[PDB]
């Protein structure tokens, strides 16, 4: 269909990854209407995160929030690459944070990031290897429903695409899901938590909560299996390789998408800045009370 | 009426805010009788806080403690601006702390202040924006019954009045109090605590436990409402603007008064020193055992 | 009677305070027999504290341990001033610690001292006011049964005697013990603990757990009473003033003795070093199992 | 018998201590096959510890894991001295860690080492006294089943042999095991834990959880007994004195072996580097579900 304030087109890498682009009129109006709250105001007063969310959704005739929720919750999709025309330079990092915040807080709430002390975190990489596919939030009890990763800056960067794996594109899903250890609660440590690497959604379809660094196999049986699982994920033919240009961000359902990052070329002048948010879904629906 | 040791007159800003002034004979006698305990003695031995309280009340023929309790607990009032003639210069900061301590510990006990490590805290501001109305103690389980804010120093200060809002002067009270989210326990974080923004006193009248920085709306529904609540409070026509000259302190019922601070003019030589205490009420009354 | 290895004579200040002096043959033999364990060995391996205790008691034909327990547990007494001939100079501080350790671990076990990180602590004072009478261990749940305070060094020291008050020499005991607030559990804070300032021993006789710095009266009623209690203790005619020369230590029952320290004369060359241990009683007795 | 990939011969010190030596073909093949995972990879992803374990066991035709478990669990034995030909120089410390990791994770899992922050720890000693026999893990609730101690470097080292005591070579075992205090839970502190110094295996045979530094006797009775126990262990005629050359490691059952270290000669150029791992057993067996 045709949407108010933005366009939605499938990506070249996969029909499951949809590209959402806010128009120029939508973008400059949003930035104008949220100009009176700097990013530090969003940091200090969390309800402003929801206020700028509403402002953005209002500028899209309230078509954005239902579209975001539909896409992220659709098992067939669950992934967005989002950008706003005119917001594509590192000098607009604050506008980038505002826009991502507004998008994230239409579908839920972003959790505290221990590495930044805020509801979002920015990293710069300077001075090489593939970051293996994984889910976020595997070492805490609360489920992380979504991962938001935004490219703030990118200079002298060859490679480094975001890697994505939708569980239903993973050719080995059934082999590992049907193994008894898939249901075995395992220890995860950054207090420790225990949960299986696999679970099911409400329909019985597999979801995952996996990362190689924080899973703690208790014995030879668990360790060998996890090392085979790791291999079966990293060599999967279903992995997507997605460039994320400055100003764009991926927003993915953390339960049936795994994400990672490809190796990049070391270069003295290399600078890549990322912004991340992770949170849970929260939305109105017709259900029992 | 006429009181022993002090005078009580309504303020120019509101009949709910009463000005209590200790006479010169009362003030110099109190300071004499408490001279043997410096402020550091009140810090180290908390029962001395109550001893100087009794000394002050005794010098007022025991009319002070019942008057303080009557005023602070009276829904129609609940707020005092207190001073002592001759105590009006920053060089008398210790006398100021002693006097405020004696007053506070006639009606209750001042709680530990994490920012100072003592039962009171002093701030100096040097080197601009309005501090929004709020209640203290919203992020701990124990109720903060009273807020004490004392002007220790003020130099080259244009503006910066204390802002006050009595809930019964808030023209939007019923609109927000009657909303279902008014009774929804929300998360507050500086361990997290959960409580609604609104509650009731013993008679069913609204009281509040609100601050925009520490309330953590869990979703879009809560966030938008809190952002409207914030606006409805900050633009209320009922807000009082009270100058607090050096040596005076506000003492207010933290349950149905919100407090804040107006914007002030930045000035190189600007110095404003404040002293704060927060605590709970504790007092004798005829009730069942 | 006549004891093996030591003498026992009443002090000049009170028949309740007994002076125990280890003879020269007892002292040099003990130091010889414990020479192979330096103080740091007693710090690292707590069972050595009991080994040197046994060694000392064995050198007294096993008359020391029963005498120590009898004296410390006797309501009429409960206090010892202990020394060993030839151990009276700060250069013998390690011998002092060994001797005090052996004595303490015949009657119980010394608790971890947070200020030193060991089962004992040494302080030096250099660069004035009376330290009010009190019990130790009032802000933890476990009862501190005994206090051991040893004079390691004393130079250019006028005054500074240890102050002692046996509850049965306190002329106001009955007045405060019979007050309802004597049985009121009050908050003590250095996690907080709650216990009354007064309690009873197994026979119903008053014992105390009081210090002015850490008791936290919750309201005007408790604060005024504690401030009167404090005054009634500090002005008691029953207070003993005991010089503690280098090499001597007081060992007192912390339940019915309060201890403190008199004011001393400031002097540029003043140096006083103390060693303290606090612990619980533990001893064999004929009782039911 | 004859094993695939390694040889097994009894030590000169005791038939209970078996020497396991990986052949050159086994060693160079293992190092080749695990070359793609550096030690830091084993630190960050614990399942790789089990992957290199399997790789090593596969190179021994799967005869290694059952042999390791049989030996460590055999009451008559329970101790291995393990090495790999060609791995005997401090410059091969990473190969040493890889090999020890593979061995340890065939029989169980190595626990987090608080002193290193990793599943193993390396110490260097430079700049004298005997380290008394003891068990590891006495101050936590979880049982430490095995201790792994590897000699990484040794220069200008006279003495310093590892000391070992198998409980069934301890001529005083029955005397202390039959004492009532052997079954008395005692306090151990580095939260505190309580457990007896002695326990039994599944057959009722004594096992121990003892160290002199962390056991905290509560009274004279416990302290004197522990000090006699300590003496009876340290003077036992059953103690083995085992040189551990660079590249070799002891792997012992921590329940019925105590370990320690002999005094060594201080020397300006002395350098000895050790690597330790401690963990629990975990292995497949036929038992009820
Ligand atoms: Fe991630
Ligand atoms: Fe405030
Ligand atoms: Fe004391
Ligand atoms: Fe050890």
């Amino acid at each position: 269909q045709d949407y108010s304030g933005f366009t939605l087109t499938p990506s070249a890498q996969s029909p499951r990854l949809l590209e959402l682009t806010f128009t120029e009129q939508t973008t400059k109006q949003f930035l104008e209407q949220v100009a009176e709250w700097p990013v530090q105001a969003l940091e200090y007063k969390s309800f402003l995160r929801f206020r700028v969310a509403k402002i953005l959704d209002d500028l899209c005739a309230n078509q954005l929030q239902p579209l975001l929720l539909k896409t992220l919750l659709n098992r067939a999709e669950g992934a967005l690459l989002i950008n706003a025309v005119g917001v594509d330079d590192v000098k607009q990092a604050d506008e980038m944070v505002k826009l991502a915040t507004a998008v994230a807080h239409l579908i839920g709430r972003s959790n505290f990031d221990a590495m930044s002390g805020q509801y979002y975190a920015r990293f710069v990489v300077k001075n090489h290897r593939v970051m293996e596919l994984h889910n976020d939030g595997t070492y805490v009890e609360e489920i992380t429903d979504y991962v938001l990763m935004m490219k703030i800056d990118e200079q002298n960067m060859q490679g480094g695409n975001s890697l994505l794996l939708h569980l239903d594109d993973w050719e080995h899903l059934d082999n590992y899901f049907r193994h008894p250890l898939a249901r075995r609660p395992m220890r995860f440590a950054a207090k420790d938590v225990f949960h299986p690497v696999f679970d099911v959604d409400q329909q019985g379809r597999p979801v995952m909560r996996y990362i190689d660094q924080f899973v703690q196999p208790k014995d030879f049986e668990e360790g060998v299996w996890l090392s085979e699982l790791s291999d079966a994920i990293e060599t999967s033919k279903g992995i997507l390789s997605v460039p994320v240009p400055v100003g764009k961000f991926l927003l993915i359902n953390n339960l049936f998408w795994l994400h990672g990052r490809d190796r990049f070329t070391p270069h003295p002048d290399l600078r890549r800045e990322l912004m991340r948010q992770r949170g849970y879904f929260a939305y109105a629906s017709n259900h029992y009370q």
